[PDB]
């Protein structure tokens, strides 16, 4: 909600308070998305002030509070900054912001992570250029300079973050992406390299000294009708966990397909229905095996802009003699947001 | 305070910064409250939308920031999420609401938690339906559906959390309160009996399989005057600790009683006279022990609406012989608010 | 921002979003202030309430939250309230606050804490009085009781702080500073001493059973030009580490020098010149030793008062000999600021 706005300077500070919980049978540990109360908020700003005509200065933080914690000594689980980044955009020349903020790739993945509460499987977190991560410099172009209506790209360059787990570490990377929107259509292709650090290195699974993630996207979005693909393949990116041996490391190969079709009725109801599969090649040992492999209904209905409810059904593919140990049974998730 | 109010959506940002010290001689861990800087912080936010004339959505999320820690690895020590919902009201239909909220038997309890600093020693965090706890769905009925005025009932279903505690974990159960409030007065009668968890199980103190907590309340509210009483039960549900063996669990049975008594003169002083006793019956090995026994003796003076301080003086009633080890030491405290 | 302000109320809601990088050689192990990644954002709120003509009350809390850290189990690195405080300001008889605030010494080495990144070396946190700690209450005067204009004074009691460290404990003290303030011109003098818990004695480093720190400040600040200089020194209360042997404790006695000069060009570029040096005297085992010695060269360019740019180059001047192992590479900072 804008809750300042003068000299220039507009603050809008945000947040949203989720009841939620799924439904999954068994102790969830073998579902799709476990089981249980999973109630959350979020708190948030969206700065930004005009320095002149042209040029704009802007900055962004969000946090997640998890709310199915106790007052004790789990509190804190769950609990992160999701984004925090600061920028200036100049006239046609583009933007430039630095920080905690979305790796290129995703400007692809977006496309398909739509669904009321799961989907956007591929996208992970503090996984190079996929999802969130840490120090990365993002410079952003639109409608070529001004000259070209409809094309924008991007080039980011990710900063190596050597931490103390080889699945939230990286080396040095870039990533770019490029997409064109003519008319309800849209289309992008989003590519990046990074180094992978000693400690990913030294992992059990995976093999390379490079991380590679390329996904393309196709969307169609007007008339009230919202469709959208992406298929993209990564090397050595994407973690990966045996549970029988207890063993990780990234998927040497996956490739990766999302759909989803979905339509807003004039009323408020927002049905949903999807498709996710990814696939590991080569993995150490297995050979090929799915990591995600669903059919996914759901409906949303929003009351207004500030409140909704939701049912998210995860129809699992995945079957039971899936050689990581990846989870088979259902999971459906209902919730109930406030937000403003 | 109100910082947004259009398009139906008013949002109201609060919290407020307590400077607080506990006075109890020795190292405080014989007194009641302990002793030193116990400075916090509170930051929240309580939305409301209305959806049309009938309907209306709502979202809560609070947060507590202790401030007696230092920027060190003890940071973060006592920070948490202490109330996270989001709910519809219908009319007269009633409101449901969902996430980390109060449990129904507080609605019991909630008469004598009044005093400045201390009080409500019964109404503990994560334990079932007295205080605060995760995963709840609440139905609340006011006016009986508008045909009886001053007749309001809740039903509260509480799903299982399995914590990694046994203090902080709970299985399923359904609780209840009716309360009536004519003019000044008002009573009320809340119930909840749940299911205890394998680990609450293989406790040292407790023997059950069912946890179950009742407490009524009376209450006069007017003309300056406020006193109220409460007396409630339990079984197997309220956590205790052997200081001298280090064992742990809950009593096998509680009778709690408590008494209060203010006056708000209208210049600002709220004295206060309070009497907390709880005695916990069975306990495998002691017998009887009491848990809390003091009179309380305290006043609060309020500046304005968003400033005030008080004292809160505690004069424990708990004998040096006592069989748990519970601390028998007075304490005071004092305290400095600032809110919005 | 004031995003609030009606009768008699008035909250002002500030953050900022810092999107930051430091640039050392090797692993930033050996340099002045690291290498990486450093972006952080705060949040925090100044209340303030007019109980009437002569009397104020008034809060503030402000948070840290790290943007360098992942969404895994490292995401609360860092992560600290600040400050937690409230209070009363009356007439001209002076103002009383409590709660985690600024060590009254800090009134004197506030003096030369501008640097654009670095800078205030000797201003540490949980360190008595000198930097931000817990339960203190503090009195301040201006204007001599409204008698003498420019003269101020303030006094502080510490209380103790036995925490499970002896870098971040304390025992209880009292401190004081006076400052007077004429026409552009400022200068001040602040002590303050206190007890040393009995862990921060049982350390290897550090002799004695009181901990003192006193500072002087000269400052001339108006025409755009901002000159400063500060000379303090101290008594087992620096907390110093032999990096060789991993030892450590508190300095017996050092001496510090800071001096900065600075100018605010009327288009918003504010260059930087500085000079810091702090050396340990007496410290068991290795004699004189640096701790602190660098000449710093940067600048800020203000695109207006919420947007923000700065490089800070500090010229490390400790030597690669230095016997407790304080690195003696140099550190560029580059950052943009968004904030409200
Ligand atoms: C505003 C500071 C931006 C700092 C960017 C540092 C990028 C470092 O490595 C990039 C490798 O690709
Ligand atoms: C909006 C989602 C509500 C989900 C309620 C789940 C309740 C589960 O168990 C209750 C047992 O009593
Ligand atoms: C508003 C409460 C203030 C409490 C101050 C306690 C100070 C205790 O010790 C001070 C030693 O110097």
């Amino acid at each position: 909600a804008e809750i300042y706005n003068k000299d220039g300077n507009k603050v809008d500070l945000y947040g949203k308070a989720v009841g939620l919980h799924y439904f999954s049978k068994g102790n969830g540990e073998n579902s799709y998305g476990g089981n249980g109360d999973m109630t959350y908020a979020r708190l948030g700003f969206k700065g930004e002030t005009q320095i002149n005509s042209d040029l704009t200065g802007y900055g962004q933080w969000e946090y997640n509070f998890q709310g199915n914690n106790s007052e004790g000594a789990d509190a804190q689980t769950g609990n992160k900054t999701c984004l925090a980044f600061a920028g200036l955009k100049y006239a046609d020349v583009g933007s430039f912001d630095y920080g905690r903020n979305y790796g290129v790739v995703y400007d692809a993945l977006g496309y398909t992570d739509m669904l009321p509460e799961f989907g956007g499987d591929t996208a992970y977190s503090d996984d190079f250029f996929v999802g969130r991560v840490g120090g990365v410099a993002t410079y952003r172009n639109s409608n070529f300079f001004g000259l070209v209506d409809g094309l924008n790209f991007a080039v980011q360059y990710l900063g190596k973050n050597e931490r103390d787990t080889a699945r939230r570490s990286n080396g040095d990377g870039v990533g770019g992406s490029i997409s064109y929107e003519y008319e309800g259509f849209g289309i992008v292709g989003a590519y990046g390299a990074a180094d992978r650090t000693n400690l990913q290195e030294a992992q059990p699974l995976g093999n390379g000294k490079k991380a590679e993630q390329w996904a393309t996207g196709l969307k169609y979005d007007a008339n009230n009708i919202y469709l959208a693909a992406n298929y993209g393949e990564t090397r050595n990116a994407t973690p990966i966990t045996n549970k029988f041996t207890n063993t990780s490391g990234f998927a040497n190969k996956t490739q990766d397909v999302l759909l989803v079709a979905q339509y807003q009725f004039d009323f408020g109801l927002r049905p949903s229905i999807a498709y996710t599969k990814s696939k590991a090649k080569d993995v150490e040992g297995i050979g090929d095996v799915d990591l995600v492999n669903y059919f996914e209904v759901g409906a949303t209905y929003y009351f207004n802009k500030n409140m909704s409810t939701y049912v998210d059904y995860i129809i699992n593919q995945i079957d039971s003699d899936n050689k990581l140990g990846v989870g088979s049974d259902d999971t459906v998730a209902v919730g109930i947001v406030y937000q403003f």
